[PDB]
């Protein structure tokens, strides 16, 4: 059976953070559904592209749960994701059956934000640590990719093919991973 | 002046190799239109991530010229592109005038269609040289972004960024190009 992800797109959502994994979990055979937080509309992400969202997330819940939920960066996405009362039912049915949670760049402080993973080493943006270890809940990391318990994050746009080849590393093993880098041209 | 952009988006263009240079632009303070070749209707991206366009190609065309024109890749984005008028006449245009273009992965084939840019060095995707190379109009290069006359090109969804980021540097300067690069935590 495919391994199915939900991704959470929110207003002013990193559309490259948005993008990247959504398109890599589909070459890896994942089945994605980006999930329109606000409802079924499209969506402004922070450098104004626009994004037509597979689904509501009220509707996109109710197809739960997911092998993966997937929590994109940029400022003002990640806030409304902490925001969300939405999101803090999925994220602890989530950790509750212990399935994997994704979150980047901001990102991580939803989970900051709805209690989730506390003790995990987690990453963020530089510019997002300080928020995420208000009260010192996690233990930071300044890898590129960091992985601990439940939780799987990562720091910004530019980490982004490896966030997303961690997640089908994850899903799918090492080989599905080496087979969808290849044909991409990473450094 | 702000510098402006042309991003010519057509059903089956890989959505990557179309968002991180839009983005990156608008990073670096460039004005970007994401045309749609078809009109204003949302895009089906390679990936089936849907993009809302802008504008029109046709509405975009009468705000030109642009000091660069963004050809994005996918196989069947690409071969939108090559079959295109509208595409061919802005192409033409461009180069007469001397303004950039821009192509990645698939995109080139675009150029090799439209006869633009004969006699330069260009990249391609590994799986696009064959085509682009047909009658041998141009010279083949393994750099991973490769710029000659007019002509910027690129490989894949994995060079995106250092592709964007080219851009950047041929319109804003170098320096306006680091200062962007560094908040994305790139390798
Ligand atoms: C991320 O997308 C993000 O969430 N943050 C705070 C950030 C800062 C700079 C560049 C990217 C990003
Ligand atoms: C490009 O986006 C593209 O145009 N081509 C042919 C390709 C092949 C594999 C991976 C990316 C890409």
């Amino acid at each position: 059976a495919s391994k199915r992800a939900l991704v959470i797109l929110a207003k002013g959502a990193e559309e490259m953070e948005t993008v990247i994994p959504v398109d890599v979990m589909r070459r890896a055979g994942i089945k994605v559904t980006v999930a329109g937080l606000a409802g079924k509309d499209p969506v402004q992400c922070s450098r104004d592209v626009v994004i037509c969202p597979d689904a509501s997330l009220e509707d996109a819940k109710k197809e739960g749960p997911y092998d993966v939920v997937v929590l994109p960066g940029g400022n003002l996405g990640a806030q409304n994701l902490s925001e969300s009362a939405a999101v803090k039912e999925i994220l602890k049915e989530q950790e509750n059956r212990k399935g994997l949670i994704a979150a980047i760049c901001a990102g991580p402080t939803a989970l900051l934000a709805h209690e989730i993973g506390f003790g995990s080493k987690v990453t963020t943006h530089p510019l997002a640590k300080d928020k995420m270890m208000n009260g010192g809940h996690y233990t930071y990391s300044e890898n590129r990719v960091e992985k601990d318990g439940l939780i799987l994050t990562s720091r910004g746009p530019g980490t982004s093919f490896e966030f997303a080849l961690a997640i089908v590393e994850a899903l799918n093993g090492k080989e599905v991973a080496a087979q969808v880098k290849a044909p991409l041209v990473l450094k």
